[PDB]
């Protein structure tokens, strides 16, 4: 019952859950000069695995990528973090328009596409749904891209989309290692938030990385041919799917360096 229309937009989510209200949803516009510089913070490390991704699908909200989260092969730790989190999926935010597309802003700003690491606490939860509830259930690595020169690995991942152009569509994705689509630094903005898309669930700490990433106008073009709509009914371009700024809600954003 939800989407990113006019019609079933996020202004209109809270009809359906009301939790879209809370008191800490997400995203939020990064105010740089207002983040606090937390030193105690341990090393985020990205631990990640050659092949452990398993297939790209088109869920009809973006376009897909998951892992196998048997065991620790992949997973986030560090930075605000207090354990191992396992990586379940990454998938992409992006716009009609090339000035918007990203859901976190950094004062005021958007990017063209947001990149979004879904991690989970396998170490307490059964499920990836149960800790999905759960305050600290929760770590999702945030990668803004921005347009500019092509970026190499990101081709295997953009040439697989027009096989899943159509909602509901899939196929194998084999050995694709997520830690390709990070930047250099390991800076970054780290919040307490929630899913952005519904439920909405306030489950997850966020890890914003201070550094974006960049793909060629031709990459960030096939992302906007996926389709909202299934291979029968109309055709209705997957793009604006993003959720935009939320009220920060007195929440308290920490930095891993000084700006
Ligand atoms: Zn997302």
């Amino acid at each position: 019952g939800w989407g990113y229309g006019q019609d079933d937009g996020p202004s209109h989510w809270h009809k359906l859950y009301p939790i879209a209200q809370g008191d800490r949803q997400s995203p939020i516009n990064i105010i740089s000069s207002q983040a606090v510089y937390s030193p105690s913070l341990q090393p985020l490390e990205l631990s990640y695995e050659a092949c452990m991704s398993l297939s790209i699908t088109n869920n009809g909200h973006s376009v897909q990528v998951d892992f196998n989260d048997s065991d620790d092969r992949t997973v986030v730790t560090g930075g605000p973090l207090e354990g191992p989190y396992r990586l379940k999926q990454f998938h992409f935010h992006w716009g009609k328009k090339h000035d918007v597309g990203s859901e976190h802003t950094v004062d005021g700003k958007s990017f063209p596409s947001e990149l979004h690491l879904v991690h989970w606490n396998a170490k307490k939860y059964s499920t990836f749904g149960e800790a999905a509830s759960a305050p600290d259930g929760l770590a999702v690595v945030g990668v803004f891209l921005e347009t500019g020169d092509e970026h190499p690995s990101m081709n295997r991942l953009t040439d697989a989309l027009y096989m899943v152009r159509f909602k509901g569509t899939k196929a194998q994705f084999s050995c694709f290692n997520p830690k390709s689509l990070l930047p250099a630094s390991r800076h970054y903005w780290t919040y307490p938030g929630s899913l952005t898309t519904p439920p909405l669930s306030e489950s997850v700490t966020w890890i914003v990385l201070r550094e974006p990433i960049s793909i060629s106008e031709r990459q960030m073009g096939k992302f906007r041919s996926l389709l909202f709509t299934s291979e029968d009914d109309e055709r209705i371009h997957m793009v604006n799917n993003f959720r935009p700024p939320q009220p920060l809600k007195g929440r308290v954003v920490k930095a891993s360096f000084r700006a």
